[PDB]
């Protein structure tokens, strides 16, 4: 009933099949309540701002980012995040792309966006750099969590171990079916440095983009 | 260093991205031996007679896994198994195939392995089995490639049987995560439900499931 935007914030450093899981996985669940219908999901790469060494350059994350997602028809990347001229703290982009929801809304009850992470941000509170404390009660109350659990991940105890998530725990969305791709983005990273395979566990395309930059490769 | 060809037998009722993984894991582990030169890989899909329910046609399990293999340049499909008029054991499929590459020449003596995931190493060494002869002949005359499934032990599972602790050296255990935790049993009951299988199977064998109608209730 809920029109519902899905935001994914990380460093996509670079993008895997598991991500692109979680958006599907986290749709299906919010249909499945029956009270939402998932109108777009939104891949926003972090910003190169402090970024740690191993962050490649923004443009070659949100480059592999699109073509992973040629075959979605409804995942799109958007580059604001990444295009500032300063630090984001992931609030912000909360509210920016709200607000341009709000407005293209406009021109077609009212949309909601919903920030989708791994259960284990539920422990960490990084998408992915840690949160600022005053920020915490606004995304989990304004917005919203829809968290996909991997295998280990544990969200009812994380909640419970939180009193903010506690408080709030009504818009916390906890998605039942497993990610089964469980493929960091970090062990890509390590296997590509290795020289070893890494194919199935991102898109075609991303992998021949790594190889024709030089990316990833020590 | 020795040619090894790779062979998988299985259901893929359908291949999934796991199945496609093992076989990189596995080619990858024996070049770091240093010992082996993977020249091939062979997904074998299991004969009708076989015959469980859910089981879909052979004909759609090998369409499926030819397109699942259009990306690869290494890996094919073979429907030999699949055609004869009975289901075979594993050990006559790894004989016929290891004929075929003594007769393809050498370029020593090429060898051929069986693929397989802790889950199927682990119905090797099942009580029943501690004696039985095509379970020696496989790991004597072919040996095993394992790549680890989360949860499994193979190293327990070797220790287990008296066949397969006597064959130990040629059992060789891959150490990388298979990492693509999925299962065709977990496919199917999402098809089965409308669920997405996106990014869990290669797009075109998605495409082939729901152009030919296959697992929906």
């Amino acid at each position: 009933r809920i029109p519902v935007v899905l935001l994914a914030c990380g460093s996509f450093n670079p993008i895997t099949n598991m991500h692109l899981r979680l958006f599907e996985v986290a749709r299906d669940h919010l249909h499945q309540t029956g009270r939402y219908q998932v109108i777009e999901g939104i891949i926003s790469p972090v910003n190169d701002s402090y970024g740690k060494k191993d962050l490649v350059a923004s443009h070659h994350r949100v480059a592999m980012a699109r073509l992973a997602l040629q075959t979605s028809d409804w995942i799109r990347v958007d580059p604001w995040e990444s295009e500032q001229a300063q630090w984001m703290e992931t609030v912000k982009v909360l509210r920016h792309h709200h607000r341009e929801l709000l407005r293209s809304s406009a021109q077609m009850a009212l949309p909601e966006l919903k920030l989708l992470c791994g259960a284990d941000v539920l422990k960490t509170f990084q998408t992915p750099n840690l949160w600022k404390d005053t920020h915490i009660q606004e995304i989990v109350e304004k917005f919203g969590l829809v968290c996909v659990s991997r295998s280990g991940h544990d969200p009812e105890r994380y909640i419970s171990d939180s009193p903010i998530l506690q408080q709030f725990q009504h818009n916390i969305h906890l998605a039942r079916e497993p990610v089964l791709n469980e493929i960091s983005a970090t062990y890509v990273r390590k296997a590509l440095g290795q020289g070893q395979s890494v194919k199935y566990l991102l898109p075609e395309a991303v992998i021949t983009y790594i190889r024709d930059q030089g990316l990833y490769i020590n």
